[PDB]
């Protein structure tokens, strides 16, 4: 495949419906060696099964809230890999009331801090931590959503963080571009995942996109996965600082 | 003027070259009643002179880092005004190494938190706090910069925060829109202010914009001031969730 | 008013519900001297009444399809005015099948040519013809629609033309910017006008915008009129190459 | 490869330096069957060599200015293929004075018409003509430039046309989306091609992009070729109505 010999670290793989899971499957198919992260002592079993499922024994704990675990992540990976080719940032979180009902109702300084801490800062944080062992043609990938660019019901505080996330894609691309590293994001359409359950009336969003998107259909973690695999490969060596919509074209219309 | 009888609160007035100062002058000229905020026990004298200069006795301390001062601000304002017609958010801050040289060099979880805390969160924070005494045709205004949408040298972490700020403009517009309140931002071109001094090689930016902007000239706090006065007025009752460029058109070209 | 002593030529005034009519009323109120154009020998009477209604005797024929009438327009205006301060381009047209049903169904080389000829080319064309008699602080204004940036049902070929129109705003801004002339567009929300009648299911669009816009209301020619007067005035001397949304914020949300 | 069994028609292949040539090479590598078009009785020899070079005997004349040749193109192709999987629109033209010096100097109704006729209309025109023989998972691709979104020196009239082209990408995506057809564009960075020679001071642009792009390097027809191959493949089945930048990230920065 077009990822033969590429070593890729994936975050955010929580279940077999996770976006990170879709990307992992596509990357393995295209011939990459994978490494995974998990959050919390408990999930170690579930993620190891997933890793083994993709032919990997490399799993590392990393709660992006903790600077310690982040530095430890790449110190540990370095004992197995001396060169990192790909990094998949598929991580997001906000207190649930900050993504429910009215934007102001759920707004608190703490909710704001957490949402941006975990959903935005973590990307460039991981990048900075990985820099020393990044190959010269390395590719960094993150996941964003249309809510960053336009106001979407219930998305609220998460929207602000995503806007920051996308801005970081650009500033990262400039900082790491000299070395030859590319940084991109995929703005994915709605997908029924674990995290998606916390967004109020997510079903309304799925129905609406299926009805109004140009392709009249929702996207899959396979379609997002393939797009991700492409951006991580040398096929996209001309692409950086890009926010690529994988949403059946929904962003481009007025529903 | 087109602001006769409007009561407007302005933050960020620090010196006579401040953007907030430009907006203040324009609003007064168009007939508004002004109120001001200052940071730190010390600046009370300097801001009181400015307030008097605009025919106001209303100055209140407000460090947007402190929830207490924010709640106290509108509690105090309520003893003078029972109705707030306008709110000007002209506030920004990041640790200086976070806006110097390389994006990653200046990136730390703390620098990130501070920048977003003060430059982004504070806007919707003030909005939420002012909501109870906001008129039905009230208008909220904030200041942003091209660095949110494109990667600008040295702007770094501030770019991420501004992106979040612009996103909050949209989500605020939806939340307060029902009541009839409008929320907008002005994306101002570079202006030699106090804060601007902290941006490395700011002079290079001024020269470049003057040379490459369609109008071949930099903007003034009077031009930003007038635009702000417009957006705060009923003349712009059809405008909300808008990021208006006041930058001599620089954003629309490739220099 | 903030347009005292400004001489402004308005195209597109067809009925008292026209956007151009809204702009004219606002401009007169703020103290401008107005001049008007009409299409076809017949409408001369109706437009002269309107002109008189705004205290003007200056009406000139100008079918923007004809280079002759365009050059003649400013030759004639020059006999009354030696200096033009403002130009309002409120003109649009496409064959009706090109803005009905399916995009491809209504697509023909001729329909394409006409739509772009009248709706896009005419703006920079009028600009070029007016250049010799334009003041140094002159302001040019055109009207666009969200359909240029996103696909809107039935707008079809008109969307392509508007996209070109908005692009011309930018290139015009660069070309005339040196002299000191500003070029802008207002992206207006849906308004029940004569032309609007030709857009299939225009009523559905009005209802949708009223329901989903942040301000939960449609815009008026008065609100667009005021925005236009602002952009035409020195109050907006810092603004050029801008496409300003006057649509109750509709563009910024997902409905 | 990921294009095994796909039948793709390519326009715009003029020299081994053409963008279409880069795309052709990448598609063949990934396993597609190719067909080519040429303009003018004369170039038939040169294009047949190129086609043979990619293992194809299918070349058809098509001057997109002529409705006749366009209809004849797909009538002829239908005798060899009963199903078209891909269409590559790599065509552009404007009278040379329309892309030299000042925007207004080169502006004439005729120059405007031609530029939009050949560079914008031709895309949806070809699409409509190909519709009857398009497969349900077909993918259409066109080439655009940053000049559509921002004012670039000398690009002038071409910028307007590209803006229209990108708008057509969106309306096309909606019209053909129901059937399952995807429509996308690649916004390519500057590449030294035949057409590029007609843009005044093209060398200045190449140097500037190489110096200021995040990757500090210009792009190749191979990099654009790969991106194009991706968008034409099922790997990108989640992507439509997208304008993908392949420009080393240049668009995302301020140089
Ligand atoms: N699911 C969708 O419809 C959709 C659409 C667009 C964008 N996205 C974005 O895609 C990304 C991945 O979400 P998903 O939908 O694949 O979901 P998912 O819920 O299956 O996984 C989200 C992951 O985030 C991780 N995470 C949360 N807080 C963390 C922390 N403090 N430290 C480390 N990891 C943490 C979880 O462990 C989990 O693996 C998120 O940024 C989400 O906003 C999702
Ligand atoms: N100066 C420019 O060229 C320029 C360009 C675009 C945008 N902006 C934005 O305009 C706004 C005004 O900045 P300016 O350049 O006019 O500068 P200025 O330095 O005169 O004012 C900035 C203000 O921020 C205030 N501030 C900082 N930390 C604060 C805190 N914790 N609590 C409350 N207030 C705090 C300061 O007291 C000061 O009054 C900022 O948001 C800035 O990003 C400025
Ligand atoms: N009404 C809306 O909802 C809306 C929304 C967005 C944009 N617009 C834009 O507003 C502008 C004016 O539309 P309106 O709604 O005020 O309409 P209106 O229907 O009352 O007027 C249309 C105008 O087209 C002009 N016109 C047509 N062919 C012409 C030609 N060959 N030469 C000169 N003038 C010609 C006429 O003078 C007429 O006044 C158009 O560019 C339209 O696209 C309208
Ligand atoms: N080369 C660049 O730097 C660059 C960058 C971005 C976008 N583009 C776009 O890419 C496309 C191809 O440009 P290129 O640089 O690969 O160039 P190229 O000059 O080698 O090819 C341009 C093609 O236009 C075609 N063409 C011209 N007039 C035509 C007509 N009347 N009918 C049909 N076809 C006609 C010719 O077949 C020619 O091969 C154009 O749309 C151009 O705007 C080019
Ligand atoms: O960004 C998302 C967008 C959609 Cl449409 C669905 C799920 C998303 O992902 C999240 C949603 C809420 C929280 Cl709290 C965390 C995450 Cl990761
Ligand atoms: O945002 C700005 C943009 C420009 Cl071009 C110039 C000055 C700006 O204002 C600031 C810059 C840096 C910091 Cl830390 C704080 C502020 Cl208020
Ligand atoms: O552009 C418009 C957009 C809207 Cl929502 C309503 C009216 C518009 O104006 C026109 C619409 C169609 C044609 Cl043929 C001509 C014109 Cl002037
Ligand atoms: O769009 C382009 C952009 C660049 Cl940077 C270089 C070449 C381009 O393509 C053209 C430019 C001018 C003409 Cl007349 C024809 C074509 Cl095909």
């Amino acid at each position: 495949g077009f990822l033969d010999g590429k070593r890729i670290l994936l975050t955010g793989l929580l279940s077999n419906r996770s976006i990170a899971y879709g990307i992992a499957k596509a990357c393995k198919r295209e011939g990459a060696e994978l490494a995974f992260t998990y959050v919390g002592d408990r999930f170690k079993d579930r993620i190891t099964e997933f890793a083994a499922e993709f032919g990997s024994e490399l799993v590392f704990p990393c709660d992006v809230a903790d600077d310690a675990q982040i530095d430890a992540l790449f110190a540990s990976l370095k004992t197995h890999w001396d060169s990192l080719d790909g990094l998949v940032h598929s991580i997001g979180f906000a207190p649930r009331e900050a993504i429910a009902g009215d934007f102001l109702d759920g707004l608190t300084r703490e909710n704001f801090r957490i949402a941006h801490d975990i959903s935005a800062y973590s990307f460039p944080a991981l990048a900075k931590a990985a820099l020393p062992m990044l190959s010269d043609d390395a590719s960094l990938l993150t996941l964003s959503y249309l809510g960053a660019e336009r106001a979407i019901p219930n998305y609220n505080t998460m929207g602000l963080a995503k806007a920051a996330l996308e801005a970081s894609v650009r500033y990262l691309a400039v900082s790491l571009g000299a070395k030859g590293v590319r940084v991109n994001a995929i703005s994915a359409g709605p997908i029924k995942t674990l995290a998606a359950s916390g967004i109020k009336s997510f079903g309304k969003i799925l129905d609406f996109v299926e009805s109004n998107s140009p392709l009249k259909r929702n996207v899959t973690i396979e379609q997002v996965g393939n797009a991700g695999a492409f951006l991580l490969s040398d096929l996209a060596s001309g692409v950086t600082a890009e926010v690529m919509h994988v949403d059946s074209g929904f962003n481009a219309v007025v529903g």
